[PDB]
DNA sequence: GCAAAACGTCGTGAGACAGTTTCG
DNA sequence: CGAAACTGTCTCACGACGTTTTGC
C-alpha cells in the first residue's frame, strides 16, 4: 500500500508527539531462544478522541484500536505492513526516526535472527538502542538478559 | 512570513499531539474591563529535546522557548506573529482546529471588544469555547467572571 | 491601558513497557 | 514454533491553565 505523502507529514509530526515506535524482548518458553522479538508503533489519545485513532485504522489500512479506560490506542504489530508503512514515514520523522530506522533493521533481519543465537542477540543489541532512544523507565528485558538464559 | 506547506503539514500534526492552543481571561487592575484578554500558542516537550523547540523559533521565526525544569516549552503571543501562524497552520489541524479559528477570531475582534463591554463579554465567550474544546482542568476565570465584575 | 514577558502549577493524557494467551 | 493479540499499569511528559511583573 502506498501512503499519500501529506498524510505521511502530518502523521510523523502527530507520532513524534502521541506516538510510540516499541522494540521489546519478551521472556517466553514457546519460542527455541526463549524470547519472542516484539515491534509495535502505536499512537495514544484520550479516549473521547478515539475516533481520530478509527480513522487511522482506516487511512493505514491495518492494524486496530484497543481502549484502556481513559485513553485508547492505535496498534499496529504485524510485520510485513509495519515495515511497508514504517519505510514510508521514516523520511518526515524528526525525534523518533532512528527508532523507525532500528525497526526497520530489526525486521529485515529476523529470518536470520531465528536461524543464530549470536546473531538474535545482535538484534536483542538494537532493541536496547531503541529502548535508550524512548523515554523508557520500567524495562527488564535487555540482551544481557537474554545472553544469560542463552548460556 | 509565508510557511513551506511540508513545514506545516507535519507542524500541525505535532501541534495536535504536544502543542495547545491557549485563549485566556486574566483578572488584572491596570486593565479597563479588569481583564486581559490572553492568547497563547504552544508546544510543550521534555528538556531534553529542548533543541527542538530551539529549532522552531528559528522555523516560525518569533516566539520562544521557556525553561520549567524537566520540561520546556516553545511559547508565541505576540498577536500579530500568532496571526499569520495560524491562519497558515489552521488548514492542515484535525483535534485543534477550531481552537485555531477561535484564537483567530478573537484577535481580529480585540479592537472592538476594546470599545464596548458588551463586544468584550462575547469574544470572553467565545474564550469559553476555546477552553471546552481542550482538556480544560483547572480553568477560574470565565466569561461569567467577566460578566459579574462589569457589574 | 494594553501587549507581552515572566514565573508557577494542577491533574492528567500520554508514552513505554511487562506478562500472558491465542491459534494457524 | 511463532506472529500477533489481549490485558495491565508504571512514571512520567505533557497540556492547560493561573498569578505577577515589564515596558512603552
Amino acid at each position: 500500500t502506498k501512503y499519500n505523502k501529506e498524510f505521511l507529514l502530518y502523521l510523523a509530526g502527530f507520532v513524534d508527539g502521541d506516538g510510540s515506535i516499541i522494540a521489546q524482548i519478551k521472556p517466553n518458553q514457546s519460542y527455541k531462544f526463549k524470547h519472542q522479538l516484539s515491534l509495535t508503533f502505536q499512537v495514544t489519545e484520550k479516549t473521547q478522541r478515539r475516533w481520530f485513532l478509527d480513522k487511522l485504522v482506516d487511512e493505514i489500512g491495518v492494524g486496530y484500536v484497543r481502549d484502556r479506560g481513559s485513553v485508547s490506542d492505535y496498534i499496529l504489530s504485524e510485520i510485513k505492513p509495519l515495515h511497508n508503512f514504517l519505510t514510508q514515514l521514516q523520511p518526515f520523522l524528526k525525534l523518533k526516526q532512528k527508532q523507525a530506522n532500528l525497526v526497520l533493521k530489526i525486521i529485515e533481519q529476523l529470518p536470520s535472527a531465528k536461524e543464530s543465537p549470536d546473531k538474535f542477540l545482535e538484534v536483542c543489541t538494537w532493541v536496547d538502542q531503541i529502548a535508550a532512544l524512548n523515554d523508557s523507565k520500567t524495562r527488564k528485558t535487555t540482551s544481557e538478559t537474554v545472553r544469560a538464559v542463552l548460556d
